[PDB]
């Protein structure tokens, strides 16, 4: 059931960092889980510090919740800020210093496919707003894989690609009028392009849509709340129909409703 997002919940911390090394992170599940994960997997990355390599993996909710990972993955290659998504058995993620997304293939510790996207800008020159590096973000929703980004081409406004999942080849590329550095996250629901205000304020909003399928793009005054008041990460995932968010050291998670 798709539409337009119409409301967002209060974030419900799932759990919370104890060392600065998670300070900002990125955690997520796969909407398209394959064997052995589930839809009850989940995957941790604290990435502050300059050779994040460690991704936690928990089998079952109740880990991820209150216990130790059941895995550790070692990256063969240092990671790039918060952006990175898990899809059909693979992490995405940016290689550390590069405009490079990696496609890692998790049961068999492999990198699958390695894609440079063409003209990204990258390492601080279009992050969102807080800065950390978050110049590439990937994004999962109903429809597949994407990238957010920018490039010299388009003076910093926010560009999003369909990607190949397997080969990590650009399907089709959009561009919109929203200044990437301008706002604190984006994310993708139903091939609709959103972003959030501010990464600090707990009055905060949802302010800008840009529908892929008709080309409109819509200012929104949709509350959103970072209770704890430095949101590094902000995404969605489309089995869940939720957003996953890194909120100065708390996992969490807000409700949503589409029309
Ligand atoms: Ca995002
Ligand atoms: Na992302």
């Amino acid at each position: 059931g798709c539409g337009e997002l119409v409301w967002v919940g209060e974030p419900l911390t799932l759990r919370t960092a104890e060392t600065i090394t998670g300070k900002y992170g990125v955690w997520m599940r796969d909407p398209k889980p394959t064997y052995p994960y589930t839809q009850e997997t989940t995957w941790r990355i604290d990435t502050v510090g300059t050779d994040v390599r460690q991704v936690f993996e928990y089998d079952i909710i109740s880990q991820f919740m209150q216990g130790y990972p059941s895995k550790v993955h070692i990256l063969p290659r240092p990671l790039e800020s918060t952006g990175a998504v898990v899809y059909s058995g693979s992490l995405y993620f940016q290689g550390a210093e590069s405009r490079t997304v990696i496609r890692y293939e998790l049961n068999t510790e492999t990198v699958k496919a390695e894609k440079e996207i063409p003209g990204a800008g990258y390492h601080g020159q279009f992050p969102y707003s807080w800065g950390g590096y978050t110049d590439i973000d990937l994004a999962v929703d109903e429809a597949g894989l994407w990238v957010i980004y920018s490039t010299d081409e388009a003076k910093g406004a926010i560009v999003l690609s369909k990607l190949n999942p397997e080969n990590l080849e650009l399907e089709q590329t959009w561009e919109t009028n929203i200044r990437k550095q301008s706002v604190a996250n984006a994310f993708i629901i139903c091939g609709t392009l959103y972003t959030v205000s501010s990464y600090t304020s707990a009055d905060a909003t949802v302010n800008f849509a840009y529908d892929t399928g008709t080309g409109i793009s819509k200012t929104l005054t949709i509350p959103f709340k970072n209770r704890y008041k430095y949101s590094s990460m902000i995404d969605y995932n489309p089995l869940e129909k939720k957003l996953f968010a890194w909120d100065n050291l708390n996992m969490v998670t807000y409700d949503i409703k589409l029309s």
